[PDB]
């Protein structure tokens, strides 16, 4: 939140070296909607070398498309060059906001705090509506993930959709097979943890993104008894527990392994008639909250697991080398049978986690 601070004294660098500098997009909406910005956008006539020569300390990962991450007092500010989207630079502000996405992204800042708003963003922003800049099929067409960010922000803000936009949102749908699937899922993401998440569910469906989406026919569940816990990953077991189906048919949107195998874990959960101390055993605290929370059960589940006689396996007084000694049998396969029948014993309080209690244990039934 020392953010705009950090802003206002790259602009007056800026400007003292007789360029101009202006704060655009989200920091500008954010602060007259009375938030706290979480970036700072500063837009500039300055060339990326230009700006380098300015500052001590930058990064340079973005030149190519004009931008350049300035480091100042602890914070990092993005200055981009005036710019449309492959990319060209244009000399004029009123150029670089002519081809953002919505209106209400598309105000300027200047360091004495007037308000640049040449497409009424200050209007829809007090009424509440997203409305695309100029022409909504052509702002759709330079980047089809536009149409979704529309769904994702009427959510984020509780605005609604212009009415001749969401038409050509329609008309354009089908574009959105052409976007990296990795965008696609980074937005639904956002969508999941959204605050009335429910409204942007019904704009995707109403918009006919659904029709195109990959899978996207399964997003059309019923979303009324979802809450968000903060965590984007509950919406897509949500999603796959109302439908009964499994992790496979939403693969192609490219999860982690740990998102994977967390989502795995919390269905086996679900579909557990009871569970017992070897479930709270085997299953982790955030796969089974999750699965808690999907299936309306509550429990103290940390209390539970906290008392169980051991944690992991890591804790077993006993390795598969020690029946090998006790057995007089070659290693093998059988050895993680016989390690697991220690285990649930201990497990289940009925064995004493003692080498030497096991021991005898093992030798009467082997
Ligand atoms: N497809 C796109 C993606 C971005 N933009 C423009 O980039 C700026 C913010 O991008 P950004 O990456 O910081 C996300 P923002 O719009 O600020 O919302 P958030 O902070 O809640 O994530 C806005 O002026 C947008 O008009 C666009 O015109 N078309």
């Amino acid at each position: 939140d020392d953010k705009m601070n950090t802003a206002i004294k790259v602009i007056h660098t800026l400007k003292a070296a007789g360029f101009e500098a202006y704060i655009v997009g989200g920091a500008v909406r954010d602060l007259l909607l009375g938030k706290t910005p979480h970036d700072v956008d500063v837009a500039s006539s300055a060339l990326p070398q230009q700006v380098k020569v300015l500052f001590d300390r930058t990064v340079d990962t973005g030149i190519d498309h004009g931008t350049v991450l300035v480091l100042l007092d602890g914070e990092g500010i993005e200055v981009t060059t005036f710019r449309t989207e492959s990319v060209e630079f244009v000399l004029s502000l009123e150029e670089d906001l002519r081809r953002r996405d919505f209106t209400i992204n598309a105000m300027a800042m200047t360091e004495d705090l007037k308000i640049i708003d040449p497409f009424g963003g200050k209007e829809d922003l007090k009424n509440k509506v997203i409305r695309a800049v100029g022409d909504p099929d052509e702002r759709f067409e330079e980047d089809a993930l536009r149409m979704l960010r529309a769904i994702r922000f009427s959510g984020q803000l509780d605005f609604i959709i212009d009415m001749k936009t969401l038409l050509s949102i329609r008309r354009h749908a089908r574009l959105i097979r052409f976007i990296a699937v990795e965008r696609l899922k980074s937005e639904i993401d956002k969508i999941f943890v959204n605050p009335s998440m429910q409204k942007s569910m019904a704009y995707l469906k109403d918009s006919v993104l659904t029709r195109f989406l990959p899978v996207g026919g399964l997003f059309e569940v019923d979303w009324i008894t979802y809450h968000t816990d903060g965590n984007p990953t509950y919406g897509w077991l949500y999603l796959l527990h109302q439908q009964k189906r499994q992790f496979t048919d939403i693969k192609d949107y490219r999860f982690s392994n740990e998102e994977k195998r967390l989502i795995e874990k919390s269905l086996e959960l679900t579909a557990l008639n009871t569970w017992d101390q070897w479930t709270f055993y085997k299953y982790t605290l955030k796969q089974l909250e999750m699965a808690s929370r999907v299936t309306g059960k509550k429990k103290d589940l940390a209390a539970i697991k906290r008392q169980l006689p051991i944690q992991s396996r890591s804790e077993l007084a006993v390795d598969g080398w020690d029946l090998i000694e006790w057995s007089g049998a070659k290693s093998g396969p059988w050895l993680k049978v016989w390690i697991e029948k220690i285990e649930r014993l201990i497990v289940y309080g009925i064995l004493k986690n003692d080498k030497e209690l096991i021991k005898d244990w093992f030798e009467d039934e082997y």
